[PDB]
């Protein structure tokens, strides 16, 4: 009765559902993957390979369901924090770039593609939140996330407003929350601390209730999403909001007079926003390993590579040291880079995916009064 009624009853998976003889690739939508197709063309010109670059919604959901089949793309790319679950469920193969090629890359970058001791993945760029604005409506950006509601009320009477960023997603959230003490998983002695979650503490408390006080106060608009947010202040709509590297191509495009800055401050602690390295790990059922690494490690990360996805949406601060130099002028890049000091990289456990939806679930609920703060966090918390 158990065997029979379950799918793993004498289940055996079928052969070449990944294609061998070319790469498929997984990449957000948000990223430069017309970049990144470039770079795939490239190398189908010189080595015959085809190349095909793919941003499927919710992949990164999507990757573990059918990579347990041994189906599935070779390389797939998304930050570091989901990659250990991939990993500890047999999804990954381990890298193996020689002394040479580790040298090219930041040791931190490389730290956060280890798990277990093996490399699980490339790392490609260094990703932090930071505060965008309109300089034409706001030619100084506020220090502080207490000043906010004021400068609301007076962009209102102009029938603009402060601020809008995705409420959505808690990793735009993060920022205030870890401000004054909240954080994921405890880091000591060499080990996270799956029973340590620091999501109901009283910073983070603080932190999410100066968010749902925002909302109450009508400064901000709980079902405000990421397309709702990027269309305001493309638009000059709203004066800030909060956004990744990735981000700036369109403002590029918009008509907006814009500048990238350190968050703001809450409670007088500078705001933490979660680290990611956009990282590419490779399919453990896949039969072009070897033309993954290749791939990777000759046409990408290199400084023509990262030039052709970083022209279609800027990276951030990559993790090749001869590009980032040549990056290091920019402003915006600096800003990145102060405001990932600020805050932490993200952990790699399996126990990420559990985390990142029960704070969603929080940060949602309480912003839309489905939950107070308390009872949010509280649920959120083990
Ligand atoms: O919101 C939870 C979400 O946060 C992070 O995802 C980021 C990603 O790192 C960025 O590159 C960009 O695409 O925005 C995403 C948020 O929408 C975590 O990496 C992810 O695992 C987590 O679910």
């Amino acid at each position: 009765w158990e065997k029979r009624m379950s799918r793993s009853s004498g289940r055996v998976y079928g052969s070449g559902k990944i294609e061998e003889g070319k790469l498929v690739i997984w990449i957000n939508g948000d990223k430069g993957y017309n970049g990144l197709a470039e770079v795939g063309k490239k190398f189908e010109k010189d080595t015959g390979i085809k190349v095909t670059v793919e941003h499927p919604d919710k992949l990164e959901e999507k990757f573990p369901q059918v990579a347990a089949t041994g189906d599935g793309p070779d390389i797939i790319f998304w930050a570091h924090d989901r990659f250990g679950g991939y990993a500890q469920s047999g999804l990954l193969a381990e890298i193996t770039p020689d002394k040479a090629f580790q040298d090219k890359l930041y040791p931190f970058t490389w730290d956060a593609v280890r798990y277990n001791g093996k490399l699980i993945a490339y790392p490609i760029a260094v990703e932090a939140l930071s505060l965008i604005y309109n300089k034409d409506l706001l030619p100084n950006p506020p220090k502080t996330w207490e000043e906010i509601p004021a400068l609301d009320k007076e962009l209102k009477a102009k029938g603009k407003s402060a601020l809008m960023f995705n409420l959505q997603e808690p990793y735009f959230t993060w920022p205030l929350i870890a401000a004054d003490g909240g954080y994921a998983f405890k880091y000591e002695n060499g080990k996270y601390d799956i029973k340590d979650v620091g999501v109901d503490n009283a910073g983070a408390k603080a932190g999410l209730t100066f968010l749902v006080d925002l909302i109450k106060n009508k400064h901000m608009n709980a079902d405000t999403d990421y397309s709702i947010a990027e269309a305001a202040f493309n638009k000059g709509e709203t004066a800030m909001t909060i956004n990744g590297p990735w981000a700036w191509s369109n403002i590029d495009t918009s008509k907006v007079n814009y500048g990238v800055t350190v968050l703001p401050t809450f409670k007088g602690q500078p705001s933490k926003p979660f680290v990611g390295v956009l990282s590419a790990g490779i399919n453990a059922a896949s039969p072009n390993k070897e033309l993954a690494k290749e791939f990777l490690e000759n046409y990408l990360l290199t400084d023509e590579g990262l030039e052709a996805v970083n022209k279609d949406k800027p990276l951030g601060a990559v993790a090749l040291k001869s590009y980032e130099e040549e990056l290091a002028k920019d402003p915006r890049i600096a800003a990145t880079m102060e405001n990932a000091q600020k805050g932490e990289i993200m952990p790699n456990i399996p126990q990420m995916s559990a985390f990142w939806y029960a704070v969603r679930t929080a940060v949602i609920n309480a912003a839309s009064g489905r939950q107070t703060v308390d009872e949010a966090l509280k649920d959120a918390q083990t």
